[PDB]
RNA sequence: AAACUUGAGUGCAGAAGAGGAAAGUGGAAUUCCAUGUGUAGCGGUGAAAUGCGCAGAGAUAUGGAGGAACACCAGUGGCGAA
């Protein structure tokens, strides 16, 4: 029932509509997750920067209780909320050894939805 | 009718180019499908809802299938009759 990982990747996906925080061991096995959404947050309050902090602060919690001490993070898409989130990992007493950006980028690829007019 | 070389061509020596046609080879990303981890939302908006998810979604990890388009370079840059 209780795992023993002292090393995980924390991964946040922040946009524009809402912030996600997974924390997984280093293979990609999720430990915890957190969202603005999940903890209640709606409309314009899921994107704030407070929701970011609190989503990343309850997924740190959870996964501390299997053990987690060092953490190293992914962050991907364009929110408010990526740098909140960051140091709620600190905050919440988890290391962060490193930080990297994985937003997805095509090399000229899939057509993009059209313009909203309006 | 007879000359001439300046126009227009030809030769010779150089120059640059997303000019065109046909094969082949890449890498990024999107979608879908398959499994592992995992959990109560995700998605979306001015705000919502429809939708998707709890028959395990979204997320994360790995694998596979397929199509389309080629980040950076990249510039009143280049090439072409358009």
């Amino acid at each position: 029932v209780k795992k023993n990982i002292e090393n995980g990747v924390a991964h946040i996906r922040s946009t524009f509509n809402n912030t996600i925080v997974t924390i997984t061991d280093e293979f990609g096995n999720a430990l915890s997750w957190s969202s603005a959404g999940a903890l209640g947050f709606k409309g314009s309050k899921k994107s704030t920067p407070f929701a970011a902090q609190m989503a990343s602060e309850t997924a740190s919690k959870s996964a501390m209780e299997h053990g987690l001490k060092t953490v190293e993070v992914t962050v991907k898409g364009p929110g408010p909320g990526r740098e909140s989130a960051i140091r709620a990992l600190q905050s919440a007493g988890l290391e962060v050894t490193a930080i990297r950006d994985v937003t997805p980028v095509p090399h000229n690829g899939c057509r993009p939805p059209k313009r909203r007019r309006v």
